[PDB]
């Protein structure tokens, strides 16, 4: 028997899932961290997840240091080359200076929380690393990773389009502001939220210059024929290409 | 889904309601706005609801990321996992 | 005016043509430009789309 606890304890399947269920733990820990307050000093619960984070890096930094290549530049060369651990990185460093704006008071602190919450993201999509491990999962999780380029061209061109009727409508309905930041804001707020249903069907061509209004802006008649031009360009074929672009790409991935 | 869905209802309860208690209703906030957002309602109003001016109850610091990250929630629910489910549903329906 | 502000919307129609023209550029890219000659050819199935 004290062999056999060594047996099954040393065992790749259950030295896979310890560090599942630690990590499932680890997730439902820091969302009653994230979601519920935070005193001034942290919580049991915070010094759960902020050692979690601490010993994980040691074992990264462990793990950089037992990899057979002889200079140190080559062994961070090595672990450079697999993406997941730059990433585990580069959100061990944001959640550590999260934890040290977290210990200082306001004004700090609850950016400090945006750090947190930020992480928050990631800590999430590592678990389809840990949904790797399942046949059928696996390469859907390859999948979505093989798909993201034919997004990012469809991302460009939608950029083209999208800034056109932004452009258009913020330069035939609102005609007189001066240099400032929020012009910005509108240029990308309006049209994008109206390829995923809202069409803000209130907004589009206001009632105007009539006895009840505000006075009508002269060429205000061309935002909703460009709006029926963006809006058929945008969900009628650039989606449906990219439907298409997915499948033929699906029989070969 | 579910995992991409709860990272998006983490943050934005994160995020906007900072001095919540424990509660069951945050479970319940979690899951309701970041569901009916795929199937054709944004939640219009309460996308960048405007904060902090004279015109307001004030901004909560930070608030600025919640419309963006949902930017990024839209563009990989509703234009990448439910295309690859009409690819997945597309080339097994010869086998099925 | 009354001309000023028209002039001013024809400068604002303009803008969705030079943005459109940035397609020419995307025609040296060996991955997007066959994509821009794709949409292209898909205008005509649209276009059918648009009659019925
Ligand atoms: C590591 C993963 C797999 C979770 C494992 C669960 C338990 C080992 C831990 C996690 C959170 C812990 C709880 C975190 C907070 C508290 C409050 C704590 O009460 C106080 O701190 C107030 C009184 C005091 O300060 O003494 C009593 C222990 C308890 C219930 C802990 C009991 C043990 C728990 C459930
Ligand atoms: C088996 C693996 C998959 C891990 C399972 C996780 C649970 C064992 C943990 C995760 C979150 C934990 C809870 C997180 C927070 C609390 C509040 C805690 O109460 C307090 O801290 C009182 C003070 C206060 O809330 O202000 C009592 C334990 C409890 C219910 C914990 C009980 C144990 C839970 C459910
Ligand atoms: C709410 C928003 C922020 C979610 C955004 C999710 C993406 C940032 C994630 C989801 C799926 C991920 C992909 C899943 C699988 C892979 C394969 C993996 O690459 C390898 O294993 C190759 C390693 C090598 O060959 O050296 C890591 C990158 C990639 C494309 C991932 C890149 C990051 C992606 C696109
Ligand atoms: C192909 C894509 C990337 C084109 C995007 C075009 C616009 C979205 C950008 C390009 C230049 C930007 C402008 C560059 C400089 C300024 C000055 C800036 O002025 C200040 O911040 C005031 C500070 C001061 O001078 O005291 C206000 C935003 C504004 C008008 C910017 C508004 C947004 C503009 C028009
Ligand atoms: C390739 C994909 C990922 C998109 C391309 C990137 C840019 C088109 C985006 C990314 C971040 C965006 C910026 C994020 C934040 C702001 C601040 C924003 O400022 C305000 O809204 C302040 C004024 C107000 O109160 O409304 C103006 C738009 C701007 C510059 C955005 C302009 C467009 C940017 C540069
Ligand atoms: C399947 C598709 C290709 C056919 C239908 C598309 C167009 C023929 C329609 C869609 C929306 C319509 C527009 C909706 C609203 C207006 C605003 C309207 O402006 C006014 O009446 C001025 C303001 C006022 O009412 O006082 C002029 C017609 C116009 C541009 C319409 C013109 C015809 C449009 C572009
Ligand atoms: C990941 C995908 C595939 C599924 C995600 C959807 C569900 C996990 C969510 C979406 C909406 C949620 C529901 C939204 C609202 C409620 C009402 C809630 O009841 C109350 O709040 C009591 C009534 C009151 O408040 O007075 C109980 C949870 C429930 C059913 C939620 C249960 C979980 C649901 C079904
Ligand atoms: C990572 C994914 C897969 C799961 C995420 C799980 C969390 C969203 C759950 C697990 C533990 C839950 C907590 C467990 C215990 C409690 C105590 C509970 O307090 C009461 O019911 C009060 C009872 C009384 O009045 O005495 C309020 C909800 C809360 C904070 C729960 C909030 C939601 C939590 C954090
Ligand atoms: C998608 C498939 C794989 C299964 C998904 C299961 C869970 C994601 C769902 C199933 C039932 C859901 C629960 C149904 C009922 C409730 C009670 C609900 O409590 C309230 O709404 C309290 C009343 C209030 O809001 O004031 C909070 C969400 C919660 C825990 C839900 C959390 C999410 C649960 C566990
Ligand atoms: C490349 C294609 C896929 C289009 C991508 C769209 C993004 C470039 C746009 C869509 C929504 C935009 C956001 C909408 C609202 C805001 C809030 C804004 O914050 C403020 O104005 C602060 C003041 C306040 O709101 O009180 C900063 C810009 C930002 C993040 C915008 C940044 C640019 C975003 C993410
Ligand atoms: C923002 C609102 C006002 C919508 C604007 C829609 C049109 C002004 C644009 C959007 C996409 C454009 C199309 C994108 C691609 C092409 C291919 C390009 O032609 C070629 O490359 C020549 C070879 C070939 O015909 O394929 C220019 C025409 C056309 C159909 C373009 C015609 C003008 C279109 C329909």
């Amino acid at each position: 028997l004290g062999r056999k606890i060594y047996e099954f304890y040393n065992a790749p399947i259950v030295k896979f899932w310890f560090y599942t269920l630690a990590y499932i733990g680890y997730l439902m820990l820091f969302n009653y961290i994230v979601l519920v307050k935070m005193e001034r000093w942290p919580s049991t619960q915070e010094w759960i997840v902020i050692s979690y984070i601490f010993t994980l890096g040691i074992e990264k930094m462990r793990e950089i240091l037992m990899s057979e290549p002889g200079k140190l530049l080559q062994k961070v060369k090595v672990w450079l080359q697999e993406y997941w651990n730059v990433t585990d990185l580069i959100a061990i460093l944001l959640f550590s200076v999260g934890m040290i704006l977290r210990l200082q008071d306001q004004p700090f602190r609850s950016d400090g929380r945006v750090i947190y919450c930020v992480n928050i993201i990631y800590w999430y999509i590592r678990l389809l690393d840990i949904f790797g491990v399942n046949k059928y999962l696996g390469p859907y999780v390859m999948m979505i990773g093989k798909m993201m380029i034919d997004m990012m061209y469809f991302v460009i061109i939608m950029l083209v389009v999208l800034m056109s009727f932004g452009v258009a409508r913020q330069a035939i309905l609102f005609p007189n502001e001066e240099p400032s930041w929020k012009l910005a804001k509108n240029i990308f707020y309006m049209p994008y939220w109206m390829i995923y249903g809202e069409v803000f069907a209130d907004q589009i061509d206001p009632p105007c210059g009539q006895n009840e209004l505000p006075p009508c802006k002269t060429g205000a008649w061309i935002v909703p024929a460009i709006m029926a031009c963006y809006l058929l360009v945008a969900n009628i074929l650039l989606v449906n290409l990219l439907i298409a672009v997915f499948n033929n790409t699906f029989f070969e991935v």
